[PDB]
């Protein structure tokens, strides 16, 4: 008996918010659908892939109560493709859903709402108040370094390291590491490490905006949840132990190179053209005031680049995977960055020139 009417653009906002979590892969039949609920003038749309759940709710006025599941991508595409300003009526016809707008009519197959998996209620054991923009930056500065479908499942996500007065995001794939830290206004007091899986990270990223809003991370034993107006993000946590990531952060890397971030990216990209396609190794030779950047490949082709730098370091040549160094520089934002070194056989630490809050560890590659 479910029935509601609303404008296309109003309908499109919750549809767009929730459609992205639906996995195109054919898993459980019902998982291809939204859970759609009408209760007391409120329309709720829920999508899930069992790991992440997105809910968005809106008012629909003079609706009729009811509950079903509706093919998510098809519904989203239909509503998006209808003419701007369309007045849309949705209703149940037997085991079908009907969508009417002007002369148009669409019928979709449904599956029973009882088939739809429910999230176990997140009993939050920790609430972290954090600026929405701040959390957004912590993730942007680190997410690129998460492992990608690694058999070490605990790397396929972002570590949220709650350190009392501070929060740290940490990503590693085993070959490089990115981390960013912020002080929290309302101190949490709690110390706890949680790993948010890749899909939870990206869905959370979509929800957070720029600006001065505070949000609350609700952290349970097995789930994290963010409520933002009438959108609810819930993600399972990865049930594993993140590595002792601090072990790979260099200590005693006090040989500093201060260099223009974008000029260094450009030189590295030029040298990379002639680097080994498999190993992508480039060489950085440091001398006072100067970097010599070079690469060569199995065919003996060779690139030689130079860039000025503020440094008194001499007698130091170190190899890096150019992809990892470029990733680090692309995730930094200052006009100038600092590279901290010890020697040719030790990892480099790359950071903003203006702060130590964001840090990148790039491992040496043998020359």
């Amino acid at each position: 008996h479910m029935r509601f009417t609303l404008q296309r653009e109003a309908f499109l906002k919750p549809l767009a918010q929730v459609v992205n979590v639906v996995e195109r892969r054919q898993t459980l039949p019902v998982l291809a659908n939204f859970l759609v609920q009408v209760q007391n003038g409120q329309l709720s749309l829920t999508g899930t892939d069992l790991e992440v759940e997105m809910v968005s709710r809106i008012a629909v006025e003079d609706a009729q109560d009811g509950e079903t599941t509706i093919p998510a991508r098809k519904l989203f595409e239909i509503i998006r493709a209808l003419p701007d300003g369309s007045r849309i009526t949705v209703s149940q016809t037997g085991d079908k859903i009907t969508v009417q707008a002007g002369r148009s009519r669409f019928t979709l197959a449904t599956l029973p709402s009882n088939d739809f998996p429910s999230v176990d209620e997140v009993e939050a054991t920790e609430r972290v108040a954090i600026g929405e923009a701040t959390l957004k930056e912590l993730i942007e500065r680190t997410a690129f370094a998460m492992a990608q479908q690694d058999v070490r499942y605990y790397l396929n996500g972002l570590l949220f390291d709650l350190r009392g007065d501070a929060l740290r995001t940490v990503a590693t794939d085993g070959h490089r590491l990115a981390l960013c830290e912020t002080d929290l206004a309302k101190p949490s007091g709690s110390k706890r490490q949680i790993i948010v899986p890749r899909k939870g990270v990206t869905e959370l990223q979509r929800l957070l905006e720029s600006g001065d809003r505070e949000i609350e991370l609700e952290v349970g034993r097995s789930h994290v949840r963010v409520k933002r107006d009438d959108v609810t993000f819930t993600s399972k946590l990865i049930d594993g132990r993140f590595p002792d990531y601090e072990a790979v952060i260099p200590i005693g890397a006090d040989r500093e190179v201060k260099v223009d971030r974008e000029a260094l990216r450009a030189s590295l990209q030029r040298a990379a053209i002639l680097s080994n396609e498999k190993y992508r190794g480039i060489r950085v030779e440091v001398s006072p005031g100067n970097l010599k950047i070079s690469a060569h490949n199995p065919e003996q082709e060779e690139a030689q680049e130079e860039i000025e730098a503020d440094t008194t370091v001499s007698d130091l040549a170190i190899g890096f995977n150019v992809n990892y160094l470029l990733d680090a520089l692309s995730a930094l934002r200052d006009e100038e960055v600092i590279i901290q070194l010890r020697d040719s056989n030790s990892s480099a630490l790359v950071r903003e020139s203006s702060s130590e809050k964001s840090r990148h560890v790039v491992m040496p590659l043998r020359l």
